[PDB]
């Protein structure tokens, strides 16, 4: 939709989640609360008027293969777009997260470029 658009960005790497904050300020997207971890991302979605979620696949306590299906099994916000950031171009994450209804994935690092084209590429299939 509008880059005034609510992302959440869910990591247990501070550093990381800032990267991902920066990237997608530099987008233009400056609607962006973070989140620790799978259980903080989904208190603070249940609060809810997210619009995005982009997170970590590699996370203590509930890893982003738990928060996306938790999220996907959601009736209030199952249709919410969810990126999945993964350490590794593994064909079983890849395809495990796909599979939970991940809205697309990318391997870090990455890139402004890269993170915008995704984004897009997915903005169009949820006709956003």
């Amino acid at each position: 939709a509008d880059k005034e658009l609510k992302f959440l960005v869910v990591d247990d790497f501070s550093t990381m989640r800032r990267i991902v904050r920066n990237l997608l300020k530099e987008l233009g997207f400056n609607n962006v609360e973070e989140a620790e971890d799978g259980v903080d991302a989904l208190n603070k979605l249940q609060a809810g008027g997210y619009g995005f979620v982009i997170s970590c696949w590699n996370m203590p306590n509930m890893d982003g293969l738990e928060l996306l299906k938790t999220i996907r099994a959601d009736g209030a916000m199952s249709a919410l777009p969810v990126l999945m950031v993964i350490a590794e171009a593994k064909k079983e994450n890849i395809i495990a997260a796909a599979q939970a209804g991940a809205s697309g994935w990318v391997v870090k690092p990455f890139t402004a470029a890269t993170l915008e084209e995704k984004l897009n590429k997915i903005f169009e299939k949820l006709g956003m």
